[PDB]
């Protein structure tokens, strides 16, 4: 699918080893600190359809399908897909050929897209960057398809942070030389040859920073799908330049400033607000990146808080801003890990309640925007605005006139008052009735523009003309 089927579309990411397994527990042990595989597969994940889709997810994300590196390393097992060896085989700890084959024909039937996560600048190795048997990978079986052993020192160096090797002499992730023709020959042929034989609609690309940039437009080109990179760095003018060589990038650089605005109560609106003007005008295109605030990368969202109103507004947020929400499995179950092992708990072992606080709010506001995507064309393409800020508060809207989603977040918390927020700058008309679509209450604009929005329990807002969802599920 291409980068416009991809912008209407929301991501639910898993890791396939901890999402569902095949046998459908969710009492089956998972210790994330053993770093183990726990039993995740392929056959789970289609088992578990409807609880994705459920909360109005169009799109899945999973984590990388080459074979890995088979031992149990003193860092654990390959059970997350980073470590490949073999990249004509697939990881037996998933399923097989025809399970892959099943799980995008299931998403398909659903009228939803299947995301692969790949990597092509490195291998796993167990072991010493020195003491690597090529022999193992294939086909990349010689030192000759490799950068020379050395270890990244300076992130600041760009040339080493490409030509440089990731890892360390526990687990060495082996640099391919992505700069010559034998490299590129072979990762362009198994990435269109993957999408094929997949029916793979998109692709995240993991480790982007990592290889050159003139790597990347013939990679994308091969896959013949829309990809988005990860190029993991909060600056948007190293980040977002890469959306010159590839279609979307992930929202680094609106993380940083999202997290710190919601993760207490007295975060930072302002920077949010900054942000979000400077990624609108500084990104080739703001409307194909991806917006996150939980991954497995970094501590989860509730391991830095517990308190259930801010969780609501920043998932609110990730899926009212520009570009293509991914919710990370286990945030809509208020999952706490800190740092990697802990972000990868398994989503099995919550049960899969549908009336968690979380998964109501992320259906509520998946619900809106799709709703919205369906009536308004112009959705998609229209920047997101911000309209108002405060010191708890920051509003903004998204939407062609007459259609506009507003959104009004707070982090005031669970413990917030009861007040009324006089709202300027939503571009309603006079006497117009707006739908609050979360907690499906009405709300009407005042004859000079404003609109009242009655604020309590730290809750986010987000309003919609009541008219234009006749005939919906929304509210009804
Ligand atoms: C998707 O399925 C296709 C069709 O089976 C796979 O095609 C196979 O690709 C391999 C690997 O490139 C080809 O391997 C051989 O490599 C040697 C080079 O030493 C070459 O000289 C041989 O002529 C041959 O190409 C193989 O021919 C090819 N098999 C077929 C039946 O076309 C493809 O690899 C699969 N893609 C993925 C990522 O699984
Ligand atoms: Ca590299």
């Amino acid at each position: 699918a291409t980068p416009a089927d991809w912008r209407s579309q929301s991501i639910y990411f898993l890791l396939t080893d901890r999402f569902a397994r095949t046998d459908g527990s969710t009492t089956a042990t998972c210790n994330t600190a053993d770093q183990k595989y726990c039993g995740g597969t392929w056959q789970g994940i289609i088992d578990k359809l409807d609880y994705i889709q459920g909360m109005g997810f169009t799109a899945i994300w999973i984590t990388p399908v080459t074979a890995q590196l088979p031992q149990t390393t003193a860092y654990g097992d390959a059970y997350h897909g980073y470590w490949q060896q073999d990249i004509y085989s697939l990881n037996e700890n998933y399923g097989t050929a025809d399970d892959l084959k099943a799980l995008s024909s299931a998403l398909h039937e659903r009228g939803m897209y299947l995301m692969v996560d790949v990597v092509a600048n490195h291998m796993g190795y167990d072991g010493a960057g020195s003491s690597v048997d090529y022999s193992v990978f294939k086909p990349f079986s010689s030192q000759d398809y490799f950068h020379p052993f050395c270890f990244i020192q300076n992130y600041e160096d760009q040339t080493q942070v490409e030509d440089c090797w990731l890892g360390d002499n526990t687990v060495s992730l082996p640099d391919l030389d992505t700069t010559k023709d034998v490299v590129k020959n072979e990762w362009y042929d198994w990435v269109g040859s993957l999408v094929s034989n997949y029916s793979i609609d998109g692709l995240r690309i993991d480790t982007v920073k990592h290889v050159q940039k003139d790597f990347w437009p013939g990679y994308n080109k091969a896959a013949g799908v829309y990809c988005i990179g990860e190029v993991l760095d909060g600056d948007p003018a190293y980040t977002c330049p890469y959306q010159n060589v590839m279609d979307g990038v992930l929202n680094y650089p609106i993380y940083y400033p999202l997290l710190n605005a919601f993760k207490s109560t007295s975060g930072s609106m302002d920077d949010l607000y900054n942000m979000i003007n400077t990624v609108k005008s500084d990104c080739p295109d703001s409307t194909l990146l991806g917006t996150f605030v939980e991954n497995h990368d970094n501590p989860r969202f509730a391991s830095y808080t517990n308190d259930i109103a801010l969780a609501k507004n920043v998932a609110a947020f990730i899926i009212l801003n520009d570009g293509i929400p991914i919710i990370y499995a286990g945030q809509e179950q208020h999952y706490a890990g800190g740092n990697d092992p802990a972000n990868r708990e398994a989503t099995w072992l919550s049960g899969y309640p549908t009336d968690s606080e979380l998964y109501k709010l992320i259906a509520s506001a998946n619900a809106i925007r799709n709703y919205a995507i369906s009536k308004d064309t112009g959705f998609v393409t229209y920047k997101n605005w911000p309209i108002y800020k405060d010191d708890t508060t920051i509003a903004m809207r998204k939407g062609t006139d007459g259609s506009q989603i507003v959104t009004i977040l707070s982090n005031k918390g669970a413990s917030g008052d009861s007040y009324t927020l006089s709202l300027s700058g939503a571009g309603y008309t006079a006497g117009q009735q707006l739908t609050e679509v979360i907690g499906c209450t009405t709300v009407t604009v005042g004859s000079d523009g404003n609109v009242p929005v009655p604020m309590a329990g730290g809750l986010p807002r987000v309003l919609y003309p009541t008219e234009k969802l006749a005939g919906s599920k929304i509210c009804s």
